[PDB]
C-alpha cells in the first residue's frame, strides 16, 4: 500500500507547503507516498484514512489530544517546531526522509 500522510495546520495554508515538498520528494525518488493538507478540526472523520499525521508548528498544542485520538487506529502522529518545519518545506529530499523516518 501507498503510505498516506496528512499535514494539518491552523488554516493559514502552511500545511500545503510541507505536503507539496513531501509529494515532490516522493515523485522524484519514486517512493510510494502521498501527502495531503488540511485544517485541524476538519480531520476527525478522515484521520483513519491516513498512516501518518504531521502537525504544523501552529497546531503543536493539539499533539497530546491527537495522540489519544490516534490510539484506536494505531496512526503515527508527529509534531513539528518552526525552524524544523520550514527547513523541510524547502527540501523535498529532507521532507520525504522525515516522513519515512517517522513511519518505520
Amino acid at each position: 500500500k501507498e503510505l498516506k500522510v496528512l499535514v494539518l495546520c491552523a488554516g493559514s495554508g502552511t500545511s500545503a507547503q510541507l505536503a507539496n515538498a513531501i509529494n515532490e520528494g516522493a515523485n522524484l525518488t519514486e517512493v510510494r507516498v502521498i501527502a495531503n493538507s488540511g485544517a485541524y478540526g476538519a480531520h476527525y472523520d478522515i484521520m483513519g484514512v491516513y498512516d501518518l499525521i504531521i502537525l504544523a508548528p501552529q497546531v503543536r498544542s493539539y499533539y497530546r489530544e491527537m495522540k489519544v485520538d490516534a490510539e484506536r487506529l494505531g496512526i503515527q502522529i508527529v509534531a513539528t517546531r518552526g525552524m524544523e518545519y520550514i527547513h523541510l518545506t524547502k527540501s523535498p529530499s529532507k521532507a520525504l526522509q522525515f516522513v519515512l523516518e517517522h513511519y518505520q
